[PDB]
């Protein structure tokens, strides 16, 4: 096809949870677009001075108002969002993806993606990765080696209200799986119930760049697979390295496209 000349701006917002393959699809966005797509790996690895305004914004995210109308707090909050988005062509991850109705409203351009997948290895991976049970021995080497990441406790309280944000929850027993498996199932039927069909497009793991690339009028990028990164055990191994050689950069070099 033809080149054109994109605008830098969200184009789309991905409505999945973590561990539902938001960093294939925010490694395939930019390999589209050319420009960044938000991710939580964003903030941790290129812009850990968010994390504050994450926190702050959905700290005050309780007085938006869903348009339409505008409503003046709304607009106040819309607008540090909007800020926190300048210069990326998406989003995908948490902490942006509870926010994808109000995205929606900010840009009325943008589609939307929702990645699902099996609610059993969605949670699998979740407690690998992300949110290990309290008891876990394996959340103490998850934390060491987050220490190494420069990442301390406002870090996690950005996951945990994040997470809850998206959930709709005002406090959330992060140690039970039935609550988070009903957690999952209700965020996903409610994303499908929100979004316009004719604006949103659902991915399952495995999909690939064909419906992507409909559903976003642009080529498939030639001769370049459709990125599968971010396993739970590449992350597993990554942690370990971490702990091995206490620096992100002495191994960064054994982890492309991850990092
Ligand atoms: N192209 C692809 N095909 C199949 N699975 C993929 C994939 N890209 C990512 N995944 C899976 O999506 C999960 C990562 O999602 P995220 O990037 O949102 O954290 C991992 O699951 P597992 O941990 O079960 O391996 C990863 O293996
Ligand atoms: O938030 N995400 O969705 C998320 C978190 C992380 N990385 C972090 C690794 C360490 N954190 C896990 C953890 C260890 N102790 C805790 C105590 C309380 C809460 C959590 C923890 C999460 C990486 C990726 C993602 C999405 O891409």
């Amino acid at each position: 096809g033809a080149m054109i000349e994109s605008s830098t701006t969200i184009q789309v917002i991905s409505a999945g949870l973590p561990r539902t393959g938001t960093k294939s699809l925010k490694n395939a966005l930019e390999i589209i677009y050319h420009k960044p797509c938000y991710h939580m790996f964003e903030i941790i690895f290129n812009k850990q001075s968010d994390i504050i305004k994450w926190q702050n914004l959905i700290h005050d995210s309780h007085m938006i108002t869903t348009p339409p109308p505008l409503t003046t707090k709304t607009i106040a909050i819309y607008d540090k969002l909007k800020e926190l988005l300048d210069g990326y062509i998406a989003t995908t991850d948490l902490p942006t993806c509870g926010f994808y109705k109000d995205l929606m409203n900010i840009y009325p351009n943008a589609k939307v993606l929702l990645t699902i997948r099996d609610k059993y290895d969605w949670l699998h991976s979740l407690r690998k990765v992300v949110l290990p049970k309290s008891n876990d021995p394996w959340k103490l080497k998850i934390e060491e080696g987050d220490k190494v990441l420069g990442l301390n406790s406002d870090f996690y309280k950005l996951t945990e209200d994040s997470l809850k944000f998206a959930f709709q929850k005002d406090d959330l027993n992060f140690d039970d799986d039935q609550v988070l498996l009903e957690c999952y199932d209700e965020y996903n039927r409610l994303v499908q119930e929100t979004v316009p069909s004719d604006r949103l497009l659902v991915l399952r793991l495995g999909d690939g760049w064909e419906p992507l690339c409909k559903f976003l009028n642009v080529e498939i990028p030639n001769g370049i697979d459709y990125p599968c990164v971010n396993s739970h055990h590449q992350m597993t191994q990554l942690t370990e390295q971490l702990i091995k050689y206490k620096s992100l950069d002495a191994i960064i070099h054994m982890f492309p496209d991850l990092i």
